[PDB]
């Protein structure tokens, strides 16, 4: 099996704005996420061919890691901070629907969201 194409980061077709919760979330809740000791199997698309995991895309159907999140930030791609929450939540409940519990993944996973869930408590006044 072939990964699948990473998901969409920029889109000409859509319209683009920046706004203070995105840039809190961009140069607040990913960079704290981004340099954390358990982030590196989040920073980037899950590689199933290098891997060998052929059943994680067949389980997986909404994929989302950091890397894509931190493109769409960049690219403007969110017009509201909670599409970027979406992804970062899809991201987690991906984790826990493909790994059990007690597995590494799913503590690394556990403590990142616990940070992030700290970091989104903190968000700025929306305009
Ligand atoms: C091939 C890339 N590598 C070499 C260039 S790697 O980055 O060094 C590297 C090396 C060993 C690894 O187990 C990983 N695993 C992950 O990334 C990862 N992430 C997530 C969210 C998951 C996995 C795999 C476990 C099960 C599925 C899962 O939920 C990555």
């Amino acid at each position: 099996s072939m990964n699948p194409p990473p998901p969409e980061t920029s889109n000409p077709n859509k319209p683009k704005r920046q706004t203070n919760q995105l840039q809190y979330l961009l140069r607040v809740v990913l960079k704290t996420l981004w340099k954390h000791q358990f982030a590196w199997p989040f920073q980037q698309p899950v590689d199933a061919v290098k891997l060998n995991l052929p059943d994680y895309y067949k389980i997986i159907k909404t994929p989302m890691d950091m890397g894509t999140i931190k493109k769409r930030l960049e690219n403007n791609y969110y017009w509201n901070a909670q599409e970027c929450i979406q992804d970062f939540n899809t991201m987690f409940t991906n984790c826990y629907i493909y790994n059990k519990p007690g597995d590494d993944i799913v503590l690394m996973a556990e403590a990142l969201e616990k940070l992030f869930l700290q970091k989104i408590n903190e968000l700025p006044t929306e305009e």
